């Protein structure tokens, strides 16, 4: 079932769209059903499946789990460093998932996905969108051939959390402890990932925060996307949109 709602006294002015999936039930809560039914590059939400992925072949095991850091510099302070699979998740740290990634054979990502219904299920751009100049910092699920819509995003997340997928429950609990938000309302819990990519194409932001809140027993799985032409709009403004909406409409 889908309910239409607007949440645009949220959104404080920016182009996007929601929607809310309880378990529960079969209804959706859609704002702006075009747009959350439209595929766009996932960017670093895909590290939600990438962890599973990594964990499921054993390139990883638990969320103090290291990627051999190199030495190699980087900007971000906190990139220079032998990071674990907590601090990499929550820095959104992209050589660490690269080289998570490029350890596992594409056949096996393939099936994965298909398994998932990710989207389009698109990596035949393995090494991403290297016209940006950006070389290794760069892969299918940024800005690239992976595409995903915001509804499926919540489908998607849905089948991993309520069991549904061959991940191990051991595994998707490392996920869930990764995942976990503070939003200073302990009467909630609250897991998701920030993604923020460019659309060079359509000068568009993907801006995105997808992920899971428990109220009292309910559980939602939620997908908040911005489509704005202010490249301004990151994904860490789209999670405040999320906040917002959660406490508002789904306290």
């Amino acid at each position: 079932a889908v309910n239409i709602v607007d949440y645009s006294d949220c959104f404080e002015g920016i182009s996007g769209g929601a929607i809310f999936c309880n378990t529960k039930n079969k209804e959706y809560n859609i704002y702006n059903k075009e747009l959350i039914e439209t595929r766009r590059s996932p960017c670093s939400t895909f590290k939600i499946v990438s962890t599973l992925i990594g964990l499921e072949k054993g390139v990883i095991n638990s969320k103090e789990s290291v990627m051999g850091y190199d030495g190699t510099d980087y900007p971000n302070k906190n990139w220079n460093k032998n990071l674990s699979l907590e601090e990499a998740f929550k820095e959104s740290c992209v050589w660490y998932y690269k080289k998570l990634i490029n350890k596992v054979d594409a056949k096996s990502v393939q099936n994965i996905l298909d398994d998932l219904k990710y989207g389009n299920c698109d990596i035949s751009e393995w090494e991403g969108d290297l016209k940006n100049g950006k070389g290794h910092l760069n892969g299918f699920w940024l800005e690239s051939s992976l595409q995903i819509s915001p509804k499926e995003q919540v489908q998607t997340m849905a089948k991993i959390f309520e069991g549904d997928t061959n991940f191990k429950k051991e595994h998707i609990n490392i996920l869930r402890d990764i995942m976990a938000i503070d939003v200073n309302d302990a009467n909630i819990n609250v897991y998701g990932k920030t993604g923020t990519g460019f659309d060079e194409k359509n000068k568009r932001v993907d801006a995105w925060f997808v992920g899971m809140l428990e109220r009292e027993g309910d559980t939602y799985y939620f997908a908040i996307k911005s489509d704005d032409s202010n490249k301004e709009i990151t994904g860490p403004k789209v999670k405040e949109i999320a906040i917002n909406i959660i406490k508002k409409y789904y306290s």
